[PDB]
């Protein structure tokens, strides 16, 4: 190999450092929005038994 | 060939010691560059994930 070669490997290499990968704080979030549906359905269901 | 013929041979010998090539020195330090790149993008990813 020669001289071009080597800097295409640094290229690449600063190429990955900056890659778009998917944003996963969406993945997060969805994760952290259970609290909402189990609190809710445990609203539901001792309203249901109050109201018997 | 002729004394000026060898003389002249002489010169070219002492010209391509002197000669001025690319400054190297900038490909190396352009390859040690590399560390901070993958080390601060190895600082997003963990300031992420604890905030996650």
């Amino acid at each position: 190999f020669t001289l071009i070669e080597l800097m295409i490997v640094v290229a690449i290499i600063g190429i990955l450092a900056a890659i778009a990968i998917p944003n996963f704080i969406k993945f997060q979030a969805r994760s952290k929005q259970s609290e909402a549906k189990t609190n809710l359905k445990a609203l539901y269901t001792a309203q249901k038994s109050f109201f018997s």
